[PDB]
């Protein structure tokens, strides 16, 4: 479903988000 997939990108964003700021130390 479209809905459920945008929802998935914006959970998989976040965690992606995190990953880089980590990265960045």
């Amino acid at each position: 479903g479209i809905g459920d997939i945008l929802k998935n990108l914006a959970k998989a964003a976040g965690k992606a988000a995190l990953h880089a700021v980590g990265e960045s130390l």
